[PDB]
């Protein structure tokens, strides 16, 4: 492309300050990039973190957002997999397909863009987001909170065009992560007992995952009781509340399964609940997965005896999926009714009232606020 | 059997006090037990712990020892797998073959005798070791520091009779553990980089394991430099000393492999070196195994990011081997020259001078002191 699209966007000028809708100048695709016309974007706890200012590495001003879905407005020099009009989903973990991590089947962490993406710039150390002369930094390689964005050649996952754009976008984060957390990482086995700590979005995708995997007793765990209904609806055979007892939560779970759960996923991001989750697993074979990100400096811990008695401690990023190859498939899984997606959108908003989304989040009302652009 | 054998043994009357050779009355086999004539027994750091008195659960007086090998003096009512004259090796982890843990291929932790063994008694809550009227408690189900011992039906692994009894006994502990730590637990893959923290006995069996497994760069790590020669002899391509640098050991290992080791085993039993080992593994797929037992209350820890970036934390008991089925096979592996064993015996002693073994241990001179009974 050549022309400079001027459009609407939700810039975040200074941390701690509400996203100000703004007009911006989205430059045209440089070699191996694609400009995407957003059609829907949701809000995640992740976006909240950066805006919160607590993100130690959160440069501003930045056009946040990563759960998006849209049409390709145009491609840059040297691109071939995409074309103007293709229905896509940007991704925050690329799949260059030729790096040390992309060539290995044990991980999905493509490093080819790690450092440039980190500095809120494109693969050439520059941004495409101009505004009133000032330079706005891209965010997580996606920058969905914009009518038009510019992502690198390798961050796009082309998808089914008849895919409800205002829904499939939840596959660029929460859903996938939790689905893979049960399907990829843990590689859960039919008939196994499980326990899910944290019944928000990510947690729900895990309960879903355990089900399609064919579990036999998924146990949801959350402090806020309101989360219980959808949990049980999604597959959870039971739901308990830590606050409801005097014994430590691990001691409760154990008694309930005479030994411990076979698998256990921590989807909150609370170190104290992380070691709690691990210690609730069964002796000799219990496995624990960390799906929730944590605060800088917070560190997990436990007595090594746990691991010596036979307990594996694992973690996961984007549920394991090699982005570009997987996302497209997940959409099929959706269309063919194998997995749920709409069930996650608890609220719809209009672009103008973007800030409202960050508002319902702070109240434990939402599972995923979807915003029409 | 019926007669009460009166013989020599090394009783430990009170913690902190040197093992006093003594005459004792070893009662005859009760149903489903076997009396074993010891012919050789070695000394392990484990035995030191109990005697040290620091073992929170170390009831006295006790006839310690677990690395033994001998001939079956006689069997008790209801036994059939053994007979007077069979060459055997007692084990501290049984294989009842029908419990919740024995029936599952993910672990080797037979629980059928856990509580009784713990109280230093036989499966019927009584001991076979009488002495000057007093009751001496059995230790780890084996009690090898005795001319004659009594172990339960399920703690015996029948072996190759032409097996050098004064050597194969090292398979009842250190060797197996470390071999399996690389072969079973980690299931190491041909061509992989590795790092071994602690070059004592257990550590050496891991270096051995990584080799037969077909590694590609085993890195030994120890504080005491004297351990380096045998390490390199066993398979280690290089050996480094933590104390030799100013950077944290993890930071050193990383630079040496441009990323990290693929696998990493901690064989010391030092929590600080445990998180150190884990953090030295490679991003996205690195795996860490805890083979070393630790002090009561000491707890491992790290930032969850490690696990989220793709790092598995594992632990192991007896290297994974389902005792009774495996031990016999390991002996074959020995005889058929597939694995080393003699290379571990750095000192031979006579029963009378048993205490000397605990002495060389306290000096980092030994890898395994073998004692002829
Ligand atoms: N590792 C990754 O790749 C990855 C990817 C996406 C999201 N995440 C992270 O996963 C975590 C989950 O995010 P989310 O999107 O699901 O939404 P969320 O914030 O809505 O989920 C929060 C849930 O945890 C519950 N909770 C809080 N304290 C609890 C406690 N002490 N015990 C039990 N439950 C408790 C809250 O009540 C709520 O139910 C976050 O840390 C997010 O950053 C990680
Ligand atoms: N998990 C199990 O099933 C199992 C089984 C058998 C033994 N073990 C345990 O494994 C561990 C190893 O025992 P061992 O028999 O091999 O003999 P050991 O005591 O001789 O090995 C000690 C080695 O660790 C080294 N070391 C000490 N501090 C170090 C440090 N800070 N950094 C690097 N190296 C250091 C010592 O110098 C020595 O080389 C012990 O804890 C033992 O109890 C565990
Ligand atoms: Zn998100
Ligand atoms: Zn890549
Ligand atoms: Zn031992
Ligand atoms: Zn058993």
């Amino acid at each position: 492309a050549n022309e400079v699209i001027k459009c609407k966007a939700a810039v975040a000028w200074e941390a701690g300050k509400p996203l100000s809708i703004e007009e911006i100048e989205v430059a045209p695709p440089k070699a191996h990039e694609v400009r995407i016309k957003i059609i829907a974007t949701a809000v995640c706890h992740t976006d909240a973190y950066t805006l919160s200012g607590a993100d130690p590495e959160g440069c501003f001003p930045v056009i946040l957002g990563h759960e998006g879905a849209g049409i390709v407005e145009s491609v840059g020099e040297g691109v071939t997999k995409l074309k103007a009009g293709d229905t896509v989903i940007p991704l925050y973990i690329p799949q260059c397909g030729e790096c040390k991590f992309c060539l290995n089947p044990k991980t999905n962490l493509c490093q080819k863009i790690r450092v440039t993406q980190g500095k809120g710039l494109m693969p050439d150390g520059t941004s495409r987001f101009t505004c009133k002369g000032k330079t706005i930094l891209h965010y997580m390689g996606t920058s969905t909170f914009s009518e038009y964005t510019v992502v690198a050649d390798i961050s796009v996952a082309k998808i089914d065009p008849l895919a409800p754009l205002d829904k499939v976008c939840l596959l660029g984060c929460g859903i996938s992560t939790g689905y893979g957390a049960a399907v990829n990482t843990a590689k859960l086995e039919p008939g196994s007992v499980c326990a899910v700590f944290g019944l928000g979005g990510v947690g729900l995708a895990v309960i879903m995952g355990c089900k399609v995997a064919g579990a036999s007793r998924i146990i949801g765990v959350d402090i806020n009781k309101d989360k219980f209904a959808r949990a049980k609806e999604f597959g959870a055979t039971e739901c308990i509340n830590p606050q409801d007892f005097s014994k430590p939560i691990q001691e409760v779970l154990i008694e309930m399964t005479d030994g411990g759960v076979d698998y256990s996923f921590e989807c909150i991001g609370n170190v104290k609940v992380m070691r709690a989750a691990l210690e609730a697993c069964h002796k000799g074979w219990g496995v624990s997965v960390v799906v929730g990100v944590a605060a800088s400096g917070e560190e997990i811990a436990t007595r090594p005896f746990q691991l010596v008695t036979g307990r594996t401690w694992k973690g996961t990023a984007f549920g394991g999926w090699k982005s570009v190859e997987s996302v497209p498939k997940l959409v099929s899984e959706y269309m063919s009714k194998k997995i749920k997606v709409d069930e996650f959108v608890t609220h719809n908003l209009s672009f103008d009232e973007i800030n409202k989304a960050f508002e319902l989040m702070h109240s434990g009302k939402s599972i995923r606020t979807v915003v029409k652009i």
